[PDB]
This record gives structure tokens, sequence and C-alpha cells, in this order.
């Protein structure tokens, strides 16, 4: 499978669905207390879901945790989705194990050609409406800025990244907000926007999450 596939039952244990009585954005979790999302999430009484793969059904691997706290980055900017980062507290720790793991916070920002997995529940109709059940994957690399910007000229920061191919086909334009990408076993990405939808040209947009880790750590302890 050349793009978007069903990942297999909590295959990506660090993958979090925030729920609000739907499913309404995607999360990674950091550690036993924190999730990291996208700031466009930002949404009063999230339950967090943990272990998930079928968000419809109860398939016995569940952690459901309501969110005591939520934190946007300072200089979040809506209009723009600069600096797309927000951190979430849980009102109990998770209680660890192989189908429900964090993901590590990178040491170095990652390059271009690096091949990333993606990952999510959200659309995969680049032309319709079409929300499958089960949690879906992608993979691809990281594009160069150059092949960023230059699919949306004016628009792309230094605090993001695309990934993806030139010719579209394979992306995650509404490919499930807030969700992971991660590379080489590190969180690199949050899924952030997408003008289109895998259109010719037109990848995905993630938030660079190697500028972010100082600001990550120094709030998670502080709170
Ligand atoms: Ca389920």
């Amino acid at each position: 499978i050349v793009g978007g596939y069903t990942c297999g039952a909590n295959t990506v244990p660090y993958q979090v669905s925030l729920n609000s009585g739907y499913h309404f954005c995607g999360g990674s979790l950091i550690n036993s207390q924190w999730v990291v999302s996208a700031a466009h999430c930002y949404k009063s009484g999230i339950q967090v879901r943990l272990g998930e793969d079928n968000i419809n059904v109860v398939e016995g691997n569940e952690q459901f945790i309501s969110a005591s706290k939520s934190i946007v980055h300072p200089s979040y900017n809506s209009n723009t989705l600069n600096n797309d980062i927000m951190l979430i507290k849980l009102k109990s720790a998770a209680s660890l194990n192989s189908r429900v793991a964090s993901i590590s916070l990178p040491t170095s920002c990652a390059s271009a050609g690096t091949q990333c997995l993606i990952s999510g529940w959200g659309n995969t109709k680049s032309s319709g409406t079409s929300y499958p059940d089960v949690l879906k994957c992608l993979k691809a690399p990281i594009l160069s800025d150059s092949s960023c910007k230059s699919a949306y000229p004016g628009q792309i920061t230094s605090n993001m990244f695309c990934a993806g191919y030139l010719e579209g086909g394979k992306d995650s334009c509404q490919g499930d907000s807030g969700g992971p990408v991660v590379c080489s076993g590190k969180l690199q990405g949050i899924v952030s926007w997408g003008s289109g939808c895998a259109q010719k040209n037109k990848p995905g947009v993630y938030t660079k999450v190697c500028n972010y880790v100082s600001w990550i750590k120094q709030t998670i302890a502080s709170n």
C-alpha cells in the first residue's frame, strides 16, 4: 500500500484521540501525565482516549482520562497557524504498557528526505467526505523547505514543515488534526494544516516540534 493504510490495532501506542462527545482531534502521549496536540484543537471538557483502535467500538485496550489543563503556546496565531502547539494535562496518570506508550521528544530537527510516520483517524478523500473508524497510517519523506514554501508562498514559517509528494495524491489534509509525525522514533511533527487536500503541489503542513522542546519541558515541569 503506497499511502494511507490501516496501521493495525495499537501499533502506534502513543496515539491519542481527543473526545468531546465525538472524536475531534488527535494527539501524542509524551509522558504518563501529558499530551501534545495542535493549538487549533483547543476545547473545553476534553476526554483523552488512549489504547484506541476502532474509536466507535470498545475493544478492550482503552484508557479514558479527562483533561485537567490545556496550555496553548503563548505565540499561537490562529490566522497563520504559526506556533500551532498545545499541551494537555491528564487528570490522572495513564497506565503504560505495550499498547499505551510515550513518544520521545527530538534531540535535533530531522532533515529533508527523512521518512516519517503520520497517523490519525481523519478524512481520506481529496474530493469528498470519508471518515474511517480504525487508526490510519502514512509514510512520507519530509520535503525540502524550498519545495514546501514554493507550494505555499508567503505561508510557511520556520516553525513549519511539509511532508509527502509534490504530485499530491497522498496527503493528510483533514487527515487528522493534532496527530503525530514520528521520524526515527522521535516526535517531529503535529498535523497542522494543508491548503487544498492532496492536490498537486499541496503537501501536508506540520508544526516543527524540534523548535519547541525547551518550551515543552519547562512548561510540563512547572505545571
Ligand atoms: Ca475503541
